[PDB]
């Protein structure tokens, strides 16, 4: 009966990194943030897949970074890759204290560059300690 | 009530990686302890350990740059320094700025008292210019 | 594509703890080999190691009984032999008992690397039925 | 993509491990077993809880044994067995591994003593598959 979560994104969402609706125990996907039920101990995480055609001339910058809103706000976890076809993983995790009601976002800078090609690598879930 | 920490980089201890766990969401819980920059784990029980370190460079004049990050741990009982969880990069093979994320994670047999260290090799790649990037924690199972 | 080994306990060793990958439901794969009793690592890597073994005696005549059980790595380039994972249990405080033993982890690992499992006890390893006694490990 | 399974006991049976109704990517529960949609390695594991009032005169001993019913090659093999000699008291069984199964195979998680299984916890007697 305890929280968790394991969101994965919709390939179909345009200009964005949209979570589609595992979600139990309490744990309610709004504003395509994760929201917490109750106080406690959280492991968060989240893998976000990116992949380009060759390298251009602007320099590519890829960002993902998971936010809790503190019902204050704050980067929890946030790491950044610049690939120059290409393909990068970015993977987040830790543990967190959290508290009831709040909010949870998993976002990017480059939604464009985004790989859908194997289906439900892109996610951000929860697990109650 | 199991032992849960996590840690984030300093972001002003310049040319060093000091973590901290007196920030916001970073954690030290039921009996875990930060002292001199190692955590120190409460009692003995299987624990997963992991970190991230996110190095940054502007350009590459040497091809021979290495960045190392490791995490090891120091039991009491045995005071030498053993390797837990190791990886290097070589993030220049050939002026924009790279990036080199290192993760490392693992499941480990630990002992109450060991002391647990996450290090890197070169502090002047590390970039902790926003929060997040930079971490370090272990939880019991 | 990961390599992945599942191994048993040889009923028909008496005295030690034999493993065995030619069994029905025993598994070697993606390079995983067993060589001299241990499993080779075939590349480096993650993974995840786990054993049981299952203990039985009948009776206590001694509080002194010690039942241990480890998991060790030999490396190429090391050739010491370093524990990974360890238990130990006394199963006489003072009738047939039994004393399974758990092991996992998950540990970073070389090509070659070798993976012991062993007992202190073989005389009292209850391998009579199918399942009680294994080894394994899986790339991650 | 890849089939998984975690079925939980039915706190409510008589005299039996009975398995309730993820359950995803093509696993199937039929006949309190678990059906397998294609060949492949499956990471396999289970855990049950027992509990008792004191300790009797009748020597207790508690087993749990994961089966591989292979439908094809029509032989039926232990995968993972453990035993237990609690003699109030509390046991766990857990067990698992890696193991390489064919499409329709059928695994069993079974017991020798439903009468003292433990449903104090609700999600802590459960049986499941993992293909890798
Ligand atoms: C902190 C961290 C350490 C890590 O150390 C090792 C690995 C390599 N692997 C375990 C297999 C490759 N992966 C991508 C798996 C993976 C591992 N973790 C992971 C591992 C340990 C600890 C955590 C955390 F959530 F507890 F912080 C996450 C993931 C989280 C999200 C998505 C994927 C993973 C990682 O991927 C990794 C990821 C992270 C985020
Ligand atoms: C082979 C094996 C090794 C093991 O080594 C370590 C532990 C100790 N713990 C991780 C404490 C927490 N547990 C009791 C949970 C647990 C750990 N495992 C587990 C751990 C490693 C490998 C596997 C396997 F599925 F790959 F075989 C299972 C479970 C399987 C089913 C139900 C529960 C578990 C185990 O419980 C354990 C269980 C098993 C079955």
């Amino acid at each position: 009966d305890k929280p968790v979560a394991h969101v994965v994104a919709n390939p179909q969402a345009e200009g964005q990194l949209q979570w589609l609706n595992l979600l139990a125990n309490g744990v309610e996907l709004r504003d395509n943030q994760l929201v917490v039920p109750s106080e406690g101990l959280y492991l968060i995480y989240s893998q976000v897949l990116f992949k380009g055609q060759g390298c251009p001339s602007t320099h590519v910058l890829l960002t993902h970074t998971i936010s809790r809103i503190a019902v204050t706000k704050v980067n929890l976890l946030s790491a950044i890759k610049s690939p120059c076809p290409w393909y990068e993983p970015i993977y987040l995790g830790g543990v967190f204290q959290l508290e009831k009601g709040d909010r949870l976002s998993a976002e990017i800078n480059r939604p464009d560059y985004l790989d859908f090609a194997e289906s439900g690598q892109v996610y951000f879930g929860i697990i109650a300690l």
